[PDB]
C-alpha cells in the first residue's frame, strides 16, 4: 500500500489504490 508516485512497475508490482504503475512512479 503506497500513494501515487511511489514506483510500482519499475521495482514493485502493486500499490494501495488506482495504481497504473509506470517506469519510475506508481500511477
Amino acid at each position: 500500500c503506497i500513494p501515487r508516485g511511489g514506483i510500482c512497475l519499475v521495482a514493485l508490482s502493486g500499490c494501495c489504490n488506482s495504481p497504473g504503475c509506470i517506469f519510475g512512479i506508481c500511477a
